[PDB]
C-alpha cells in the first residue's frame, strides 16, 4: 500500500499482473500455432527466416533423441513440393515445442519476429488492465524509475508495450529483463538485476501475482507486493496474511 521511503525502483511483471492470463495463455501464444506455416510460406526466402530455420534445425537434431520429437530433415530438393513438406516439418516441430512449453531460443526467436508481424501489422494489441498506465506515469512524475522483468524475450516484450490497448507506452519504461539475466524464481537474478539498474536491491519494489517470484525477490532483499487479477492462481490464507496484496497499481502510494 504505502510504499518504503527507500523505493526508488518499481520492478514490474507482465503476465498476471499488468497483463491478464488471458491474453497471454489465450491469444499471444495461440496465435503462432494458428499462423506459423502461412509466416514460413510467405517469408522462406528472406535472410531472417532462413537464419531462424536454421536454428530449428539445429535444435531439431540436438532433441533427436527425445521420444515424441518431431525432426527437420534435409530438404528432399528445392522444388515447391519439396518447400512445401519442409514447412510442415518445421510446423510440426514448432507446435510440438510448444506443446510441452520448450522454450528453447530457436523456437522464442521465431515467435518474435512472428509477433513483430502480428502488432506492428495491427492485427493484436497486447493487453494491459486500466489502472497499470496513469499510476505508471504518476509514478515517473514522482521521480520513480521503472522496469519490466518476464520470461518472454525483451525483444517480445519491448512489442507489447509498443503495441498495447493505450497505445504506445515504451518511454514509460526505463529498461526491461528476461531469463538471461537468470531465472524468476532464483533470489540471484534479483541481486543482478539491482546491478544491471544501478541500485540497491533494498531500492526495488518488484510487483508480481506469483508467489514463487515474490519469495524470491525477498530472499534477495527487495520489496515485493502481490498482485490480484481475475484468473490469476489462488493465494493460500497464509500468502494472503504474509504478503501485502493489491488489485490494482493505483493502491500503491509514494
Ligand atoms: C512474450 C511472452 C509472454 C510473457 C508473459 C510472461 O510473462 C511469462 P512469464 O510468467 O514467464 O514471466
Ligand atoms: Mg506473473
Ligand atoms: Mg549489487
Ligand atoms: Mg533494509
Amino acid at each position: 500500500l504505502s510504499v518504503p521511503a527507500e523505493v526508488t525502483v518499481i520492478l514490474l511483471d507482465i503476465e498476471g499482473t499488468t497483463t491478464p492470463i488471458a491474453f497471454v495463455k489465450d491469444i499471444l501464444f495461440p496465435y503462432i500455432e494458428e499462423n506459423v506455416k502461412e509466416y514460413l510460406q510467405t517469408h522462406w526466402e528472406e535472410e531472417e527466416c532462413q537464419q531462424d530455420v536454421s536454428l530449428l534445425r539445429k535444435q531439431a537434431e540436438e532433441d533427436a533423441h527425445l521420444d515424441g520429437a518431431v525432426p527437420i530433415p534435409a530438404a528432399s530438393g528445392n522444388g515447391v513440393d519439396d518447400l512445401q513438406q519442409m514447412i510442415q516439418a518445421v510446423v510440426d516441430n514448432v507446435c510440438w515445442q510448444m506443446s510441452l512449453d520448450r522454450k528453447t531460443t530457436a523456437l522464442k526467436q521465431l515467435q518474435g519476429h512472428m509477433w513483430r508481424a502480428a502488432f506492428t501489422a495491427g492485427r493484436m494489441k497486447a493487453e494491459f488492465f486500466a489502472d497499470v498506465v496513469p499510476a505508471v506515469r504518476k509514478w515517473r512524475e514522482a521521480g520513480m524509475k521503472v522496469y519490466i522483468y518476464s520470461s518472454g524475450s525483451v525483444e517480445a516484450q519491448k512489442l507489447l508495450f509498443g503495441h498495447s490497448t493505450e497505445g504506445d507506452i515504451l518511454e514509460l519504461v526505463d529498461g526491461h529483463f528476461d531469463t538471461k539475466i537468470g531465472h524468476k524464481v532464483e533470489s540471484e537474478s534479483y541481486r543482478k538485476i539491482a546491478d544491471s539498474i544501478g541500485c540497491s536491491t533494498n531500492n526495488i519494489l518488484f510487483l508480481t501475482d506469483v508467489t514463487r517470484e515474490a519469495s524470491a525477490a525477498e530472499e534477495a532483499d527487495v520489496h515485493v507486493a502481490v498482485v490480484v487479477r481475475p484468473g490469476n492462481a489462488g493465494l493460500t490464507d497464509d500468502e494472503k496474511t504474509y504478503y501485502s496484496l493489491i488489485t490494482s497499481f493505483s493502491e500503491l502510494y509514494l
